[PDB]
RNA sequence: GGUUCUCCCCGAAAGCUAUUUAGGUAGCGCCUCGUGAACUCAUCUCCGGGGGUAGAGCACUGUUUCGGCAAGGGGGUCA
């Protein structure tokens, strides 16, 4: 009857919700720690970045060639 | 610098490694949630082990104080 339908168990999870007081558990800085790079609004680092060590793909060696027979 | 409602459960780290890196970041180490298997792990008993620290010692590496024998050396004496 329109008002008495439910969605099933475990359906709708809330959602986290950042910077709503103390009860919440995440709340002043919403689970992102205190200061650095990764705390801050854009923060974090490109894919594949080891912290200027040169990363698992620039120290391993290129191979191969693709074929258009193989396509 | 600041990041706003509430109860319940578990709960770190300030280490290693690398870095124009050192107040940053990444992988591992430590937290957590979830998913499966073996007596898997922990505590203590009685066995098997390797070590070269504490201590001790002076054959070796050097160092060090005495006493006994003593080549070899330092002072003297000749035609
Ligand atoms: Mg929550
Ligand atoms: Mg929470
Ligand atoms: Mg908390
Ligand atoms: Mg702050
Ligand atoms: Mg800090
Ligand atoms: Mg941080
Ligand atoms: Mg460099
Ligand atoms: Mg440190
Ligand atoms: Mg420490
Ligand atoms: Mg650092
Ligand atoms: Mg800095
Ligand atoms: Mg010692
Ligand atoms: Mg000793
Ligand atoms: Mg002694």
């Amino acid at each position: 009857r329109l008002n008495t339908l439910s969605p099933a168990e475990g359906s709708k999870k809330a959602g986290k919700r950042l910077g709503r007081g103390i009860g919440s558990g995440l709340g002043k800085t919403g689970g992102r720690g205190h200061k650095g790079q990764k705390s801050r609004s854009g923060g974090g680092v490109r894919r594949g970045f080891e912290g200027g060590q040169m990363p698992l793909y620039r120290r391993l060696p290129k191979f191969g060639f693709t074929s258009r027979k193989a396509a």
